[PDB]
RNA sequence: GACUGACUGACUGAGACUGACUGACUGAGACUGACUGACUGA
RNA sequence: UCAGUCAGUCAGUCUCAGUCAGUCAGUCUCAGUCAGUCAGUC
């Protein structure tokens, strides 16, 4: 009610008021969400007595799901329409087919509908009248929006009536464009994608947009790497050594992998350790010297793999926090009696120089100095704090809480689901109306978390598309806002000026097309409509060995394994009762685990789990390697759904 | 006699009368008694001369089993047929061993049955010809009904004659069904559950149906809050103050519970309250201190559990009932005396926002205005108001008794045994046929009171499974009757609206289910009957120390426990007698309590009562904690059940 | 013949106490599967 | 065109806690009426 409508969201309404199926393209934080608001309404009013239409609203993370329905909530409770939602959240739903008709307006996460569609307890399209796609940007290739508009569009071309469709965006993206013209190529077929004639942008108005918003300002902040590092030179000569040993039985293995210079630190030797695995473990021998062969570079190959992800991580995250992984691996678990000698050998070097500040890792050094030197300036403000992974939001939360220079700091964490839960997230969202300052976020925190005080933004080595760019910039609701983006390599600075461009070169190509002449407009997109439609149209149409990957033990037959539920897999028999081990006090307590028989191999296969009424173990193909019952041949399989096998029920 | 038997009731009658296993479902108040009079007299008179068989009847709650007494008793009169009945009123009870024998007709509770057969006095279940299961629905997972029929498949698919089964219902229940296919295998398990072949549904005679039994009307009243509670305000700031109390004794309180933004009135606090406790009065120290941490800590959850009860009191109940519990709670019952003085300080002001009736729950104020209303539209009525809990019902009868607005009401209270007794609920329905209007009812109102006069049902936050709705709303057996449903909580709604879908759904389902060809029908609920008897069959197969869960004194070892008549628990010696101290005149004068010894611990352990010359004192294990002889650990005990030690008689 | 006292037993009616069972409602955790997109490397 | 990492989205199976309401088993008590039996004074 306190709402009073502004002239720029009147201007932007106006087309889909007329009623065409137009897409919405404004800057972040102008209330697109308010000319939403306004479009439905004014569309649903219009119907005459006796008469009612649906509105369906989709969004893509839980927490701009649950923010999107409290606010048709409390803006249509006034007027007496019935709004609802759905989501993965309610339990034991009431079947969605009459949900569907019991109330006006329906919030939903597409993955839902495109079940209900492919399933087809939902008859048709047609049930509904008006379709709102926010950030809708996102319509290509495989993403559900396009399945949706899939459906949309191969019920018009062929052959009820058909419900108008608004879109909503912030940028609508470049693509990959090298020049206008592609930029141009690329924004038509988006627009043909979800079969749109109108683009909507605010000129009119435009002075008034620039004090009701404005822009964040952007900033760089490139930092230095040290020239020594004692932990990096120590866990590198640990390195040469495993390298040498895993060199000295092996006849050859320079020349197994076409990898060449492979540094230390880098994901390309990861690659390479895990193409060496898949590439010796899959290697036979005419027999029990195989099996230690075997299981040797397995070993090997694991503590190079575990060592690099340490140095990876110490060279982003704190020095403690490496070791901490790699004592965790190493007590949690002959050969490896000697590689734990080697370890413990260096241990207390590792930990001395890690309680050595001097050698603190530079980019929190500078990631503390800002935050100190903003509070300083700004006692009071909001800042969001964008990461790669969960483990670093884990690493962060740990390094701010345990800071005594940043007393200011009080954190709030924030992830997707599978782990938070949706009612803390929002807790956590509405707590920031309040004790907490800072939040850390992964990449749920884009297409829109509006936050009415937000006023720095920082990126820790966070780039990508200019889409990302843009929504991550946007997030600084509040004016005198800020981001700056932290990072060691200036090729990541370079990517980011690069993105700058192509955000202006997008700008100016949607006011190019602006000038097109209608009717033409449309004769185009439905020409690339129709193209489209062909191409997806004509473009589609035993009793093996199992074996531990790591002692190569005869597991079991493929004959013998009987899925439950389409989605378990297990094994009855007693032989297979007998190539295994459970353990006694297993590690989650958080029930019993699975493990190699032979002590010699201690190689985790599965789990036991319990049906409805029958304690039962399941394996995961993840454990095995597989090998033909009549020829000596052999794959690895990575995922259920490349084996080929005769899937039998229960 | 006066009774003229409808069409309708000989159509649900016939297959029955064949002789087949059989489920009647027919909408509430169609008579259904009537129907089991019919086919129970006529499977009866049906045997040849010198042979006779035996009739067995049941019913859940004591009020019902009354009423379905006389009901047969009346009928039955003058045939000279000898009907008899048990349960848990009869006292010093002849031995059902034969008064099994003697009489014709057999009324029971469930219970009552499942005990004989346990102990075996009762030698098996073919003394029996006929067996009546009224309120059929509830034959599931462990009711007692199952039991019966446990025993009863278990003997048929083993290897004597056994008795035809009827059952009788209204709904059959849908279970947790999200598709007609889930809502048709629930069905099918539960037909299975009872060995029937047969589902009888009126059809033929529909119409007469329509203009024989009135459909009673639905409608739903959603009521808002107030935005300012004085009442709730200073609560809530005692709360606060209360917690930052107890948080600054303890080093760390936020991280014992996982729950995370707990609300003031919610139960999810109140789990809180109890895992803080659970967790604090086990936690060990190396030792006076420790005690003095966990009374102080116990103590001040004592006090917040208490509050927080007196918050949900406050919202759900009227104004003066929550200072009520308080002010009671605080003269009945150091760092005592200072919460004492904390909540005397407020004492006044509640006082006066609780006599300002402008602040009166709102609640209460549409409840007042529903009644009256209806009492001006009808001056003469019967209404039934449900309700959750029997504090509820006191609340409910004061309030009512004590609004000069409301003086047409004439309050009659229903509850079940333990407490209202066996005569008086008899007298309170007879004489509703009289001087009382409104009846204050707890769950005990379901699965038919039939009342013959009743026109108006009210829910007040009453909802839950489909069962439960349909039984609620048939009660209005009166025509031109209604139900209200009450609440201040929208979801609360939708839950109502999906169950009368899911109401639909069921009632479709069954008609789905009637056209299935008989035989094969039988034989799938002969395999599902196999499988679940495999299932079942399958699916089964010291001197440590007591101490005061307040202040940690020695209270006991359990080698000095001994158990009378298996029963009561009691402890003999001097050393606990002196542990302890009565109370001079104890709070019931009707016996002395037992308290803990020391001053600082007023703490209530057991109660004196006396064996048949003796007088002894019995503890209750809801009164220490439980530590081991050898270790330093400990657990809660909440339940003797789980309590594992050498009973030990007197 | 009628006067006052004490005892026992049988029948009721009412209360308080202690133990186990079932069901419904929540709140929170663990496990296994499939899908999409973005980034790299070759 | 292939590989490998990362992050989001859904489907399905499980469990533990805590409150609530019903159902049974067992040990007790106080009241009031009734009918018998005795002692003592007239
Ligand atoms: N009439 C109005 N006056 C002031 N603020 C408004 C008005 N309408 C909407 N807003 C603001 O706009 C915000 C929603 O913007 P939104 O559309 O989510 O941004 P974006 O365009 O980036 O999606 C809300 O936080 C609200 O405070
Ligand atoms: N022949 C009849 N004529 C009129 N009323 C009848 C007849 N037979 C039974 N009834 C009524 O049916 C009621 C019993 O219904 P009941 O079977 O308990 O309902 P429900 O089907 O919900 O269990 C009684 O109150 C009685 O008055
Ligand atoms: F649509 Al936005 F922040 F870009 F809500
Ligand atoms: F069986 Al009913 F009211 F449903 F007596
Ligand atoms: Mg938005
Ligand atoms: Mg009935
Ligand atoms: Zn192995
Ligand atoms: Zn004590």
């Amino acid at each position: 009610s306190p709402f009073k409508p502004r002239n720029y969201q009147l201007e932007l309404a106006l087309p889909a008021m007329k009623g065409k199926n137009t897409i919405i393209c404004a800057p972040t934080g102008c209330g697109k969400t308010f000319v939403s608001l306004l479009i439905c309404e004014h569309h649903l009013k219009k119907f005459p007595q006796g008469q009612k239409g649906k509105v369906v609203f989709f969004a893509n993370q839980i927490p701009v799901y649950e923010q999107q329905k409290s606010v048709f909530s409390k803006y249509f409770e006034r007027h007496g329409y019935r709004v609802t939602g759905i989501s993965g959240a309610t339990a034991e739903n009431v079947p969605v087919e009459q949900i569907v008709e019991n109330n006006d307006i329906i919030i939903l996460t597409p993955q839902i509908l495109v079940n209900n569609l492919k399933k087809g307890t939902i008859p048709s399209l047609s049930i509904f009248t008006l379709m709102i796609f926010d950030e809708c940007h996102n319509t290509s290739k495989q993403h559900p929006y396009n399945m949706i508009m899939f459906n949309y569009l191969d019920q018009k071309l062929g052959g009820g009536p058909l419900p108008q469709v608004i879109g909503l965006t912030a940028s609508v993206g470049v693509g990959d464009a090298k020049n206008t013209d592609e930029a141009l190529d690329y924004i038509c077929k988006l627009c043909a994608s979800l079969d749109a004639s109108v683009i909507a942008t605010v000129k009119h108005n435009l002075e008034e947009l620039e004090q009701v918003v404005y822009k964040p300002q952007k900033f760089f902040r490139k930092v230095e790497s040290r020239i020594s590092d004692k932990f990096k030179y120590i866990i590198a000569q640990l390195m040469r050594d495993t390298e040498s040993l895993a060199k000295r039985i092996c006849k050859d293995l320079e020349n197994l992998s076409q990898i060449q210079n492979r540094e230390f630190g880098t994901q390309k030797y990861e690659q390479w350790i895990v193409t060496v695995q898949k590439a010796c473990m899959v290697f036979q021998m005419p027999k029990d010297e195989e099996s230690r062969i075997c299981k040797a570079l397995f070993l090997y190959t694991s503590h190079l793999r575990k060592y690099n992800d340490a140095l990876i991580i110490s060279e982003h995250a704190r020095m403690k926090d490496a070791l901490d992984y790699l004592k965790d691996f190493f007590s949690n678990v002959e050969i490896e009696q000697d590689l734990t000698q080697r370890f413990e050998e260096k241990l207390q070097e590792l930990e001395s120089v890690s309680r050595d500040p001097s050698n603190e890792n530079p980019k929190l050094e500078d990631l503390c100095f800002i935050l100190q030197e903003e509070y300083h300036l700004n006692p009071e403000t909001i800042t969001i704090l964008f990461v790669k992974t969960r483990a670093l939001v884990d690493a962060l939360k740990n390094w701010i809480e345990g800071n005594p220079k940043l007393s200011f700091l009080k954190p709030g964490i924030l992830t997707g689901r599978g782990g938070m839960t949706l009612p803390a997230q929002k807790c956590i969202l509405d707590a920031f109306k309040g004790d907490h300052n800072i939040l850390i976020a992964t990449s749920v925190a884009d297409e829109g978390i509006d936050i009415a005080q937000c006023n720095l933004v920082i990126l820790y080595e966070y780039v990508g598309n200019v889409i990302k760019m843009i929504q991550t910039r946007g997030r600084g609701r509040a004016r005198g806002s800020k981001c700056f983006l932290l990072t060691s390599n200036a090729g990541v600075i370079e990517k980011e000026q690069i993105n700058m461009y192509k955000e202006k070169m997008m700008n100016d190509s949607i006011l190019r097309l602006q000038t097109w002449d209608e009717a033409v407009f449309r004769e185009k997109i439905l020409h690339i409509q129709t193209h489209e439609k062909f191409i997806r149209d004509s473009q589609e149409k035993e009793n093996k060995k199992l074996l531990c990957r790591k002692c190569k033990a005869l597991a079991c037959y493929t004959a013998d394994v009987r899925v439950i539920e389409e989605c378990h897999y297990t094994v009855l028999g007693d032989a297979f009762k007998e190539c295994f081990v459970s353990r006694p006090h297993p590690k989650p307590k958080k029930r019993a685990k699975i493990f190699c028989a032979r002590q010699n191999c201690s190689h985790d296969w599965g789990i036991h789990v319990k049906y409805k009424t029958f304690e039962i173990p399941v394996i995961k193909i993840e454990s095995f390697v597989v090998e033909d019952i009549a020829t000596g041949v052999q794959t690895l399989y990575s995922k259920w759904k490349d084996f080929h096998f005769e899937k039998i029920p229960f």
